[PDB]
């Protein structure tokens, strides 16, 4: 074969791919254009005489689409069937000047056999479209050097899937090949097609290409491109670049010098384009791992820091909850609604299971603080009382402060609503005259809201302090949250949320399970719904019950 | 000919280079490795049967040099002379089989034309090394494609100068002579060497490469590569490159189509490697204007925002005073001494000449506040007085506010001094319990600092509002100045400033201007020097004349 042969498939994280004859989720549109610029595209055109792709289909695939959408219009179209027949299809609509004559094919082989042939001059790409027949004929030969996923992040009914393949743990969860019962069942892809099933010519397919999250219709998505493997696998003038180098080369001595020095970690090396934007997650824990400098902390553990780190978030499509490892959702949720009310007793938290408080507000710990008046529980004039009573006087966790101090929260909301270009929309629950009497000093400590020309809402937070592996995740979410809640209750469109982080680390003896995670490709983001709109007009209605998570896929639990 | 020919020097901004046949100014260290890395640099090994490069030079520069380093060991040397004997030359040392010999030729033509032609099949590169004699044959010969050049920032007294030449108001600013004396001063390059002085045969060198600025024993400098020009210009895999390419073509659709119908704004974009820390502050300019969203702020005055930007700037080797605009240094020193004295009365800083606070400290200004009790020259319990009184009551500006509220800046000296590591050594100005008795509300509110393994200082300020055009500089030298001297006081060396912005922005009416501004390259960063460092113990000790300003050369003032 001289043609390079590609498969295109929507499918969800179960491998589901259609019901019925028909799709299994409503219709999504970004897939929609991606499935027809990909196929009509030109290899010429997308670098940036008729010569066209080819779409190879099998018969129920093309009894499948409305007769409006048959043939693909500008492709040519092969339907491998033994019932269908080419004059039928022909007799099905007139056929528009310029296009294609339908062929039908009795297998795929035959099918490529005529492309090659027939068609030697005129197809430049081939791509087999479904359904699950064909997709199984084509990973059982070989022939497809690179596979066209949009991974669909929800779950719907289905009864035809797409089959299961080499590389298909970028799907979902496997458990392993040390806790699986036997070997995961899966089509033989041949490296070399002509050599077959052997051995020796075991193929994978392996992500080189992963974009961010996609929407539509309530149903999150991304898009991916696989490659085949063997399983056991700036510019200027030729004159400017030539002068400069030398230049160069002893400028960036240094970073060479200590880069190759230890072997770099690095996420997911093989991933070219890494759109996905946990991506920037990884990269930091890599960046630190590599470039941070060692130091002994407070409690003598050995952390590894950075001063000064970005990331940023889109918040229109879908929500920034990582899936490289599980965020513990019902936490961010319970511990923002907490906050928002002004609360300061960790047991209301306790209470519900949410427990990351615990460990700060013993009688040991707050012992450990010269505060042995403060009632086990009470985190002190902290987060929740600083962004709704900011200077007021404390007294303990039981008191009602109402109309005390600063509630800067309303201030924010209320500026929102009536003056959105003001530069003052800041919240901060850095109080320097209250930090001996909390619990622990915030971490999290400012935020800033800021509205554009469109109606979207967007949101900095500054924190001092980031343990990458553990903290971030979680704050990455409580934020995004509450860009949301802020966007609704304010008649606005969350947009971004963007992350200033001051000491960023990671401790030494996370080290080795932080290398185990950053072998793992990033899934696509949920999107989170917010429930009964209708009934939320001010930040204080929320409840937990007000929020759905949609399409959360994230990877299992560490090795370690 | 087939041999390419560079020059290599470092010369003052007045084109100095030499004083009593040596250089004018202390050993500057990475000077002397780039000359070496250059003028030794295999055209292989930049990029990534003996060859060699060849270094010329005259009589005078040969005799400069120490016995150790002559002649310059691994290339060959040759010296334009008509009174040295190669002979007494060879007789001088070894005549090893490993080195090259040293010849004498009567001119540089017969220099250039000996080492095309003894030496056709050994030597890759050529460089012209000084001096002043050899630099203006070179360049009225035409024959240098390309002029590295070392910017040394301060003048020095200097007997022997670098020609005049057409492109050297990359040095320093020009006077209103400046077409005027230079076609009878300036050497005339030809662009083809062989077409001599005709008309239609013009050169000149453009920069195409500007570094960060370097420093040794108190002297800044940075390097640039000038390429010469016509004057008449003036006035993966393949693979998976494929297989990716038509899904970036419609993710890029909706931006290509934005790109193609805007003329876009570029920060003197024949500058290939913009290694000047500089060009963070003119890239960002640049976004704003071609990327920002225009809306109108308080005054309806018209503004282009951003939301969330970044720079860092080091603080090792020199001092990021912009150049491509002169920044207010008095009001910035005077500013600052101001805020670390807690003070809030603006008078004492206009009776010193800085009246950046006076506009917003009149009767008229104040009474719009709702402050009609405010004295005039008031700023309430703003920066200064957040930074040693957090949280306490104001009063007046002539109020003796000793021991009340917290000293941030004290408790941040004593942790670095005691705790280094600690994460929590912040300042605040943000008070939302204050704002309303303030002048203005804080714009730089937050800043962090950090220390890491090697007893270095960064700094973090965080800032909610950035005119770029007018506010930036200024606030990133208070904030540079402030952690030079906290690192002072704490036995530590300043290392990096972290700039993060909130809404960040230009107004619309000073866009003409900041395009101006934005065909200027930034000169080489002075270097600010502490004096009577022994006398100065704690933060208050400082005043406005332990500190000096070396070698700041910034461009003039804006047309628009
Ligand atoms: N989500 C997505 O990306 C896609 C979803 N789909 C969904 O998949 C379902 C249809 O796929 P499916 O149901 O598997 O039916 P197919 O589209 O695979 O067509 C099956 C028929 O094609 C012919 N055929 C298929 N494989 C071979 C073979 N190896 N050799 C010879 N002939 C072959 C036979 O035709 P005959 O019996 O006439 O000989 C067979 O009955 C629908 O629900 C559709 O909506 C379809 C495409 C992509
Ligand atoms: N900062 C820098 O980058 C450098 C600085 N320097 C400084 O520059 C000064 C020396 O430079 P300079 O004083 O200009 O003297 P040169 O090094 O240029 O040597 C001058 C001598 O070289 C010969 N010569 C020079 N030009 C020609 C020519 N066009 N044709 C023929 N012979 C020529 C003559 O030698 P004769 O009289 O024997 O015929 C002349 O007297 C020193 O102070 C040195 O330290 C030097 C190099 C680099
Ligand atoms: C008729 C065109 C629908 C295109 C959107 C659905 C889709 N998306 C992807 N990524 N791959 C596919 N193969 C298909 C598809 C193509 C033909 C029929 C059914 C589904
Ligand atoms: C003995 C070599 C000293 C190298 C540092 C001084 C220097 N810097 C630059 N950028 N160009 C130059 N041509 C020279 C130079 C080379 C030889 C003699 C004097 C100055
Ligand atoms: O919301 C939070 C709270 C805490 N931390 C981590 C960062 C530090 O490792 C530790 C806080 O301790 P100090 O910065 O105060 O030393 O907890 C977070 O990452 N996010
Ligand atoms: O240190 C400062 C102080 C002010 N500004 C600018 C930013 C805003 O354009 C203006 C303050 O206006 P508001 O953001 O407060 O509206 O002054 C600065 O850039 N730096």
């Amino acid at each position: 074969m001289q043609k390079p042969v590609c498969l295109v498939v929507a499918m969800t994280p179960k491998r589901g791919i259609g019901i019925n004859n028909g799709l299994p989720w409503p219709h999504l549109t970004t897939d929609f254009k991606h499935f027809s610029r990909v196929t009509k595209t030109t290899p010429e055109e997308a670098s940036r005489g008729k010569r066209f792709n080819a779409v190879v289909m099998g018969r129920k695939t093309w009894e499948s689409m409305p007769r409006k959408f048959r043939p693909l219009v500008d492709r040519l179209n092969i339907v491998v069937s033994s019932s269908l027949k080419e004059e039928d299809i022909a007799a099905e609509k007139p056929q528009a000047e310029g296009q294609q004559r339908v062929r039908v094919c009795a297998s795929l082989p035959a099918a490529l056999s005529l492309l090659e042939e027939e068609y030697k001059d005129s197809v430049d790409q081939i791509f087999v479209v479904g359904g699950a027949g064909l997709y199984e004929a084509a990973l059982s030969l070989g022939v497809a050097s690179h596979l066209y996923i949009t991974r669909v992040a929800r779950e719907f009914p289905c009864d035809v899937f797409f089959p299961a393949f080499p590389g298909d743990d970028i799907l979902s969860n496997k458990s392993t090949a040390a806790q699986a019962a036997a070997p995961a069942e899966s089509v033989f892809v041949p490296f070399c097609p002509e050599l077959g099933r052997e051995k020796d010519n075991e193929a994978t397919y392996r992500p080189i290409f992963i974009s961010k999250t996609f929407s539509d219709n309530g149903v999150p998505y991304d898009f991916v491109v696989l490659e085949k493997r063997r399983k056991t696998d700036g510019l200027q003038a030729p004159s400017s670049a030539a002068a400069i180098a030398p230049v160069l080369a002893w400028m960036d001595e240094e970073d060479r010098k200590k880069r190759e020095q230890k072997e770099l970690i690095r996420a997911v090396p093989h991933v070219h384009f890494r759109g996905h934007e946990e991506f920037q997650y990884l990269d930091l824990i890599a960046d630190i791992i590599n470039n941070g400098r060692t130091m002994d902390d407070r409690t003598g553990v050995g952390v590894i820091s950075k001063f000064g780190c970005t990331m940023r978030y889109s918040l229109d499509q879908a929500f920034p909850l990582l899936t490289t490892k599980r965020v513990f959702w019902k936490g961010v949720l319970e511990e923002l609604l907490w906050f928002i009310r002004g609360d300061t007793n960790a047991n209301h938290l306790s209470e519900k299971g949410v427990k990351i408080w615990d460990k700060n507000v013993t009688r040991e710990f707050l012992d450990s603080r010269n505060l042995p008046h403060r009632e086990v529980g009470d985190i002190g004039p902290g987060y929740g009382f600083q962004w709704r009573h900011f200077g007021a006087a404390y007294k303990d966790m039981h008191t009602d402060y109402t109309g005390q101090g600063v509630d800067q929260l309303k201030n924010v909301i209320q500026m929102l609503r009536t003056n959105p270009t003001d530069r003052r929309m800041l919240m901060t629950a850095w109080n320097p005259a209250a930090l001996d009497e909390m619990a622990l000093p915030p971490c999290h400590l400012l935020c800033q809201f800021y509205v554009n020309d469109q109606k979207e809402l967007s949101c900095i937070m500054y924190q001092r302090s980031c343990d990458v592996g553990l903290g971030v995740p979680f704050n990455i979410a409580s934020y995004s949250l509450l860009t949301l809640m802020v966007a609704h209750v304010c008649n606005l469109k969350p947009k971004e949320f963007i992350h200033f982080m001051g000491n960023t680390h990671v401790y030494t003896n996370h080290v080795e399970a932080l290398k185990e995670q950053l072998r793992r490709e990033p899934r696509p983001f949920p999107i989170v719904n917010i429930l009964n709109k209708e009934r939320i007009k001010e930040i204080d209605d929320f409840t937990a019950e007000d929020f759905e998570v949609v399409g959360y896929v994230p990877h299992g639990r560490i090795q370690m």
